[PDB]
């Protein structure tokens, strides 16, 4: 293996980005977006996906030049039209004016729509969490969640994110796919040749099967949770597709472009000032409940993984394979 | 076996709204709760149907929630709204902020009502359903009583903690879901302990951390567990944040009736997000909503959240609402007759 300071590894992937196509802008956005992923450890959702960022840009599905269109048609109320591009470069778009609403009127939305999202959802709500403000976003990705009771696919992995401050740390963050397992750790399973735990998902008949490959080949991911996870999964459709005006996980289809591997479909962030109009101070209250669940024995809550090993990176460096970072650097 | 009776949906109201009156309570909060409960029964909603009346009425016998509470309706913010429940029952306060909540999300695009020092005893799509079947879309969020093992822990910590969604539909009902974070709601567990019966396994564990089927076991010293694993867990611990946390009011764990015999409502608060869909939209949500319930059908989803609770509306508005025999009496007799 080899070690790559944090810095370095976004000016490498810069690089890339740049070299395939996308705008200077949308490059500085997910070099930043994927080597952060990278320092948390977040595996499915760091480096891994350079290749599929790339041959999805390769054959124009997604835009790597795309300008955000910002459409403030609220008091409290944004959206955006992410134009075929990234879904990153269209929230650091309309951010700022986000954060006005939010700040003012006490809550806002920021609905994007015509977007690819190929990454994890912390990066989108934790940034909201550090400046004070509490943060719940959903995004729908690509058919392959078989909803609860039906016979064929349907729902994306549809990951539901959250992010709220506190007193004395962090700030607190989950980010889930609503799925059993999220579809790019099926492919590092198939790859690593390891077989997944009952639940995950069947295979093109639609029979239960440990097999990440079955489940690949023609096959379906089962929701978390049974009915309850699905419902979950539909309000995720619902909210970051039909309401923000993107399409359905099942609207689109890579058919026509080779390579492709991007979801094309929207995000939904909802921002809040917890302390709008408060006698109290959110910050202290969440403080209060990490404490308890210390407490009750709860030694590791959602976020605590990621930033052990952010501080990890940051002390020693990001520890990559020496074969991944030369791949790397010859990309760039 | 035990004979059974029907009882139309508006006399039931009416029967609910009498006995909370003679209980203690003022109209406006009678007129609530009676037509929540009520609607729960009718929507075959049993767990928090008239099965919390009992419960209702010792935690008001109690002193411990005020039946009387006049809601403070706080106006926070150009989309925000605060309530302060003034240890009286969610629903009213509710109420009390309804209008203005709806006038917010309608003019900002979206609002949030944050109800602090409420009791909230019932299901909470009937909190949502109302704002769907106005064409918005609502997301609503309440804290319960300790009882949830939280992922990994040793002791019960979170509540039952309940997420609700509704959203409108252009060819029918609202489409709503409302689910505990927990894997088996508390007054289900309740429930299956009266009937004598067990429960299913992989829901709760004992006073001693192991696995149980047994709802006594839960109930005596056990506790029930996140549904989904971590996944479960970690929207468990959201729900604390944001309906109390967020709101002012207690966490889960933040109350003692140790000092109220009877009492059984939780003393915590609720949060609610309502949003107008299509506000600056060039297209329409409720087109969009459809599109994907007709997929769902298509997919083989027979049963969608909220199909069975219609399912049963229909039948008890057709046939009446079935109730016990023995039921119907108490109820009565709680109302003076
Ligand atoms: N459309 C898209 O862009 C999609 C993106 N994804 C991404 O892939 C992802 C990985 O998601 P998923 O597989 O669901 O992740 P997991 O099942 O690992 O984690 C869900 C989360 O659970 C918390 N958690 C995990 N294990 C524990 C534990 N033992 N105790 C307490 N908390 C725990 C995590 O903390 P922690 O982070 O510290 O490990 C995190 O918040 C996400 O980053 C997601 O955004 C997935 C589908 C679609
Ligand atoms: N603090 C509080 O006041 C608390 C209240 N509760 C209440 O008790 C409750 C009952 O909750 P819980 O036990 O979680 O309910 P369930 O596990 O029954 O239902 C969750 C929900 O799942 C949907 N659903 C259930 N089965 C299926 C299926 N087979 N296919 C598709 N969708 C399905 C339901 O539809 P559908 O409605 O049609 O049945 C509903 O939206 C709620 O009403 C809740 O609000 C629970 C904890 C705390
Ligand atoms: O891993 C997944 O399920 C996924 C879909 C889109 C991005 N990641
Ligand atoms: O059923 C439950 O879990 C519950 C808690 C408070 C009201 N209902």
């Amino acid at each position: 293996t080899q070690t790559v300071s944090y810095p370095q590894l976004i000016d490498l992937l810069r690089r890339i980005f740049v070299v395939h196509g996308t705008s200077p802008e949308v490059a500085d956005v997910l070099a930043e977006n994927c080597a952060s992923a990278q320092r948390d450890g977040s595996h499915s959702h760091g480096i891994f996906r350079i290749p599929g960022y790339l041959s999805s840009l390769a054959s124009g599905w997604v835009d790597g030049k795309a300008v955000p269109v910002v459409e403030d048609v609220g008091a409290a109320f944004v959206r955006v039209d992410a134009c075929n591009g990234f879904a990153q470069p269209a929230l650091a778009a309309a951010r700022s004016l986000l954060i006005d609403k939010a700040r003012s009127a006490g809550v806002a939305i920021l609905a994007i729509r015509g977007s690819h999202h190929f990454a994890a959802l912390w990066p989108d709500v934790e940034p909201f969490a550090e400046q004070g403000l509490v943060a719940l976003s959903m995004v729908n990705s690509m058919t392959c969640v078989v909803p609860h009771g039906a016979r064929q696919p349907l729902f994306g992995t549809n990951p539901i994110a959250f992010g709220a401050p506190r007193a004395g740390g962090e700030p607190i963050v989950f980010d889930l796919a609503t799925s059993a397992i999220a579809h790019g750790d099926v492919q590092i399973a198939a790859r690593e040749g390891r077989l997944l735990p009952a639940g995950m998902g069947v295979d093109r008949d639609g029979l239960p099967t440990q097999e990440p490959r079955a489940i690949l080949d023609g096959g379906a991911l089962l929701p978390f949770g049974g009915h309850k996870g699905s419902a979950l999964s539909m309000m995720v459709e619902l909210l970051a597709a039909g309401l923000t005006g993107g399409n359905f996980s099942f609207e689109f289809d890579w058919s026509k472009h080779p390579g492709a591997q991007t979801p094309w479909t929207g995000q939904l962030l909802i921002v809040i000032d917890p302390d709008k109009g408060a006698g109290q101070h959110f910050a202290q209250r969440s403080e209060e409940l990490v404490r308890q669940l210390h407490g009750v024995g709860q030694e590791r809550l959602p976020g605590d993984r990621r930033y052990l090993e952010r501080a990890r990176s940051m002390a020693h460096g990001i520890v990559i394979a020496q074969a991944d970072l030369e791949r790397l650097q010859e990309l760039a």
